[PDB]
C-alpha cells in the first residue's frame, strides 16, 4: 500500500484493467489528519498549492513532481480548487482508493 | 440511463459522494461499437477530436459541448489525450477507456 498527494485524479495514474475506484468527498479536518504522515508520496508541483496545504494543515512539503502509477489497494488524496489570508478565502479535498 | 463521449474523465461530473466506478482500458473496435449508436451524448467540443474520432469510427458527430453530470449507472466513454492531434494518436498517446459509474 502506497499513498499520493496530487492535484488531480486521471485515468493515466491506472496501471491494469478493469479497475474499480471509490471516490469520496471530504472535509479539511479529515484531508490534513491523512496527509500529514512521512509515508505520504507528494506528487504536488506549484508551490502556491504547497503552501495552501501546509496552512492550512500545518504541514511541510516541498514542490516535488512525480508521475504517479496507481496499484491496487493504493490511495490517492486529491485537493482542487499566497500568504495565510488568501489562502483562508472554493476548495475541495477528495479520498480516492483504488481496487 | 444516460451514456456520454468526452474527452477527459473529471471527479467534478460525479454528483453523489462517495461513488464507485468501474474504469476499463478498450481497443479501437469496443469503443467504436459502444459509440455508434442513437442515444449517446457528445460532450466534445473540438473538432480535430470530433473528426479523428468519425474517421476512426466511421461515425458523424459535430462539436457539442456538454457540461457532463453522471448519477448511478450512467456510462463514459473517453478518448484520453496521453497536426497536433494526429501526432498524439501516432505517437501512442491516444487511450479509450469505458467509465461506469456506481
Amino acid at each position: 500500500n502506497k499513498v499520493y498527494l496530487a492535484n488531480a485524479f486521471s485515468i493515466n495514474m491506472l496501471t491494469k484493467f478493469p479497475t474499480k475506484v471509490v471516490i469520496d468527498k471530504i472535509d479539511r479536518l479529515e484531508f490534513c489528519e491523512n496527509i500529514d504522515n512521512e509515508d505520504i508520496i507528494n506528487s504536488i508541483g506549484h508551490d502556491s498549492t504547497i503552501q495552501l496545504i501546509n496552512s492550512l494543515c500545518g504541514t511541510t512539503f516541498q514542490k516535488n513532481r512525480v508521475e504517479i502509477k496507481l496499484e491496487k489497494e493504493d490511495k490517492l488524496y486529491v485537493v482542487q480548487i499566497l500568504t495565510l489570508e488568501e489562502i483562508l478565502k472554493k476548495v475541495q479535498f477528495f479520498e480516492i482508493i483504488v481496487d
